[PDB]
């Protein structure tokens, strides 16, 4: 009757991959570094114990309990908690999110494909700093094919296309497979590979000095508190809104992957332990690897600079630039890419995984068959994020910045105002091998909500070409759901 | 088990309001105006000879076919002759042509209604040729917002919009009432008074007399041999274009009427009589008002670089502005905007049919549904064509123009060759009121299928947005096939 986690040690790994990706190598590294470094991490973790950690359990208690239903995405979900029509519309958010977040990671997640193909075999550029650094800048820029006049139009290289393309067949070939001979097996073997990677990264990192700095200037940087940035509010949308990326809270992931969980298994000890998993990930090893490293070759202020440049500027061009200066550094590049690489992949497969069950459980395909569609589908629109300038950006916004913190307030709501806080909390604890503490049902009926209420409160033509697509994907995905609803009814 | 026309009558109005639409008042002059005038007509007669009349002939007899059997659409129709799986996917474009046709005629067809409220509240320019008809080339440019600049974007007046959206309602009101509750009943209201304003206009323009012509001269230049053009290739692809669009071949939505049509009753002689209506109206009644008015007023030479200088150019500046010099021009100028509104609208019920009949037959959606449903993609894909310059021109081309010569193509081998030559012979002629002469059982099996191959073997980056969108729509439609065939098995 339904898919089901073989282990639990598998469960807790296929979840670590869900919540250990791009965002903890990448992203956070870039926010942290944006935002004062300690002064940012004050209300990071703050923000991880009164949303991070709250939500997480929410979801896995959606998951779960719409499982045992045979249900495991948003649109029943929603409807089984709150009996309204409009329950089901609001939950496509939780199938568009994670199909457009897909749309554009699954392409970024494929430039680290072929990014460290390049590496190994050593097809990379060889090199004053501007001089070090824009043959990398090129080098990325060739890739992905930047626009070198006015026209908002990308040229990726026939390489990067090829590899989007082999990145598609890696992610299906995993999904196909199914949840415990796929997703669970694959996070076996993946975890551990990328965990130490990253140590090894960290290591080498940790002994890096030039004239302008060590690595423990960066880790000063970063973990030093700066109270005067407490009282900016970007800094706590900032935290905040790394804190759902990081955890995959709002895409509709969480709860999916809870969904596979047996009834009456735990999910308040493996959802802390997951959390928990990605948190070291996050800023023991992603915070050890970029900031550091670009610290030592540049000093603080540059790093900083380096960071506001653009959203890819530390991971794609100047982290293999600084090991470009460092014996065997094409191959301490090519270990970053590819460390990045199963990052991505870990979680990639889980934000289209949400898209197949819901094909699977609401319009009884075949796993076969709802792996190859969401395959169809997601790469088909990644033509989009391919092809326009800006495109990847806007995405990344309206579903992955804006949609998520909407989304997990939305289903905060739902699951613990309308269908009932105590039951909710009931739901969440029972099979419990531990309790969740009792202030945490006041932090989850009236702080989270709160806190995200209140944050929530506080371009060029062609953006206009991404929201027509991404609205006509969610009227879409809203066809598909009444399309279930009429199966149901024959 | 399946709707029906009522009435003799009411079908044949049905299926020539179905063909007589806004391609016998504004395509047509224009297609022969560019192409020689009578040096046009010849190509363009043998055409109808041997393309219009027996593929009109092929669609009613596979539409009749399928609708015995439940099926309306050719993505089963298709797969009913020929039991193949690569049948289904040929079938998917006689979905698609019409539902990318339906985006940009239906919101051509609201600039009608819109022009025609303008006309009828005096809410026009009032004006050297130039000083008269630079006024009403600023309304229409207005009207749907022509660039002013560089940039390729429309920007539509609130009016326009509205009258998009009150357009779109109409649609709806007719079909969601049905077949013979419907498009039946309001064809028999329509046709006659469209006839009627049509032969007033005529009337109105042979009186049209200037220093520069008579109406005679327009007539004179249309219906006069030119046997240097019958040479030329481009002649006989703009007249046989003309002839599929003229008489809907190719685009899904006779074969979508012809399957409400009774098992046993005639095709022949009401396939016939609707094809020849639709001649009357279009070189009798449409060629007589916009070629004459033209010519009268300005001779032969600059009619023709007018009807060369946009589609539009005669239809909705033009032709107002000849008007707007004659006493009650206003009035005249509301009464053709008046005509090409029925006009259109008799024929944009037709080619929304076939995606309503799709969603009723195949995946078994209410009439209500089906119809809301078609009307929601149809009004949100037209904001590409309201807002994004030449998108109309690029969906024309590939569905309107191209696909349907294609589709015709296709057709005809999917039924007369693989399924078989006499049983499609026997099956046209079943219940014949007339048979088919014989000579056309060779025209069909040899002629037609030849003279189109022969024919088919014979810019801004902006465009490649329209290409990804409708090849998102085939994939949308091939997808619900997909569906549709899974629904089936359970
Ligand atoms: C512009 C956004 C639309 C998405 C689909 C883009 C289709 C690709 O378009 C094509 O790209 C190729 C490689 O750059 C080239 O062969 C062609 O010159 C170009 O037209
Ligand atoms: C299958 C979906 C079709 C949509 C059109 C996409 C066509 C992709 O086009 C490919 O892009 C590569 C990357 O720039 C180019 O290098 C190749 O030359 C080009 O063939
Ligand atoms: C934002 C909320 C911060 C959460 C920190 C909670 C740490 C656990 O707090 C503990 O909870 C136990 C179990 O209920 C109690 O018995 C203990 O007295 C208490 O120390
Ligand atoms: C550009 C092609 C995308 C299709 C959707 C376009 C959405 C409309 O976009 C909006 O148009 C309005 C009227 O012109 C204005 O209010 C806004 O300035 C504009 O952003
Ligand atoms: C419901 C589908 C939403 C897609 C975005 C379309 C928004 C339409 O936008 C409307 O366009 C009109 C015409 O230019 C403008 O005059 C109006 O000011 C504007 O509100
Ligand atoms: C491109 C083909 C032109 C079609 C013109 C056919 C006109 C009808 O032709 C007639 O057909 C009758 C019935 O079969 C025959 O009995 C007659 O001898 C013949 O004149
Ligand atoms: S996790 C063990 C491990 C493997 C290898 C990549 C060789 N390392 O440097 C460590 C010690 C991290
Ligand atoms: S079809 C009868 C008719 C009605 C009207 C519009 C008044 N006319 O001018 C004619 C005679 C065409
Ligand atoms: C979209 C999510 C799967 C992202 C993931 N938690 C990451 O940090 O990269
Ligand atoms: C697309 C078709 C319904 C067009 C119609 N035959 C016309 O001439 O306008
Ligand atoms: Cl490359
Ligand atoms: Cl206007
Ligand atoms: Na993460
Ligand atoms: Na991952
Ligand atoms: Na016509
Ligand atoms: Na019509």
């Amino acid at each position: 009757k339904r898919e089901h986690w073989a282990t639990r040690l598998g469960l807790i790994l296929a979840m670590a991959g869900n919540a250990v990706g791009l965002g903890n190598f990448l992203r956070f590294p870039v926010q942290a570094a944006e935002n004062g470094g300690g002064a940012f991490m004050i209300p990071y973790i703050i923000a991880f114990l009164l949303v991070g950690i709250p939500l997480m359990w929410i979801e896995w208690a959606m998951g779960r309990y719409g499982g045992a239903q045979g249900h495991g995405t948003t649109p029943a979900i929603f409807y089984l908690l709150w009996r309204n029509r409009f329950a089901k519309i609001l939950g496509v958010f939780g199938l568009w999110i994670p199909l457009v977040v897909a749309i554009y990671y699954v392409y970024i997640e494929s430039w680290t494909l072929g990014f460290a193909i390049k590496f190994l075999v050593g097809l990379v550029p060889e090199p004053d700093p501007d001089s070090i650094l824009r043959p990398f800048k090129e080098f990325l820029y060739s890739y992905i094919g930047v626009p070198k006049g006015d026209e908002p139009i990308l040229k990726p290289s026939l390489f990067a296309y090829i590899v989007f393309l082999i990145t598609m067949f890696i992610n299906v070939s995993i999904l196909i497979r199914g949840i415990s001979k796929g997703i669970e097996r694959f996070a076996k073997i993946a975890m551990p590979t990328l965990f130490c990677l990253a140590v090894f990264l960290v290591i080498r990192v940790f002994l890096l000095e030039t004239p302008n700095g060590t690595a423990a200037d960066g880790l000063n940087f970063l973990w030093t508190p700066d109270f005067e940035k407490l009282k900016d509010p970007g800094v706590w949308i900032a935290a905040v809104g790394q804190i759902f990326f990081t955890l995959s809270l709002g895409f509709g992931a969480i709860i999916t992957y809870a969904s596979y969980v047996r009834k009456d298994q735990d999910i308040v000890l493996s959802g802390l332990t997951a959390a928990t998993l990605n948190e070291k990930a996050e800023v023991i090893l992603g915070g050890s690897i970029s900031i550091p490293a670009a610290v030592a070759f540049f000093g603080v202020a540059n790093a900083v600079a380096i960071a506001k440049a653009g959203a890819f500027n530390l991971g794609f061009i100047t982290l293999p630039a600084i090991f470009s200066q460092t014996a065997g550094g094409t191959f301490l590049g090519f270990l970053w890419f590819f460390l990045l690489f199963f990052a991505g992949l870990t979680s990639s497969i889980a934000i289209m995984q949400p898209m197949i069950a819901f094909l699977e459980d609401e319009l009884k395909l075949s796993r076969k068959h709802a792996v190859l569609w969401t395959a169809a589908i997601v790469f088909f629109s990644a033509h989009l994020v391919m092809f326009l300038n800006k495109s990847l950006d806007e995405m990344d916004f309206w579903a992955g910045t804006i949609g998520v913190v909407f989304f997990g307030l939305t289903e905060l709501i739902i699951f613990f105002w309308i269908f009932g806080a105590d039951k909710a909390w009931e739901e969440i604890n029972r099979g419990g091998i531990i309790k969740v503490p009792r202030i945490y049902y006041y932090v989850m009926r009236y702080i989270t909500p709160a806190f995200l209420a209140v944050l929530l409160v506080v371009t060029h033509w062609t953006v206009w070409i991404t929201r027509f697509y991404i609205i006509g994907l969610f009227l879409f995905l809203t066809f598909l759901v009444f399309l279930a609803e009429r199966r149901r009814n024959h």
